[PDB]
């Protein structure tokens, strides 16, 4: 029963076989998720479930960099349901975040931003009760 939006420190950053793992509830009726990791105001890596855009459901990747968003990066596989308890794995690769949801492979996001040890907060937010956050080295 954590406060959203819930700021977790990263101390001195990402780095490869680093491990988040954020487990929460979706509350019922979700519009949406964000997961935001930052560089200072940047945004390295969103990771944006959305449940009704256009009476679709799509999580949306992107950067933001200078207060501009890049080029959205979309995937139609979407295994949070409104109500259910999810786990969300983000491992930290040597090029990429590797995202699993529930125990399945979901998506990669290539690294945009170079400098992994400055990724030094994740914000989590919205529609969610969320459980815990944390990390460990694998
Ligand atoms: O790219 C991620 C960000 O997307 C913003 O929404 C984009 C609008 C601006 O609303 O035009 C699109 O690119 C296509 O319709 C939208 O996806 C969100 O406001 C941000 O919060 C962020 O998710
Ligand atoms: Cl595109
Ligand atoms: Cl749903
Ligand atoms: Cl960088």
């Amino acid at each position: 029963p954590l406060i959203v939006p819930y700021n977790l420190p990263l101390p001195g950053g990402v780095v490869p076989r680093m491990l988040i793992t954020i487990l929460g509830t979706v509350k019922p009726n979700a519009n949406r998720i964000a997961l935001d990791f930052q560089r200072g105001n940047d945004v390295a890596f969103h990771f944006n479930p959305r449940f009704n855009e256009n009476n679709r459901r799509v999580i949306v990747c992107n950067t933001k960099l200078d207060n501009n968003w890049g080029r959205e990066e979309r995937q139609s596989v979407f295994p949070f349901e409104s109500g259910k308890p999810f786990k969300i794995q983000v491992l930290v690769e040597p090029d990429h975040f590797k995202v699993a949801v529930n125990d399945a492979h979901l998506l990669q996001y290539n690294h945009r931003v170079k400098k992994l040890n400055e990724i030094s907060k994740l914000g989590i937010s919205g529609d969610i009760d969320l459980t815990s956050a944390s990390y460990t080295m694998i």
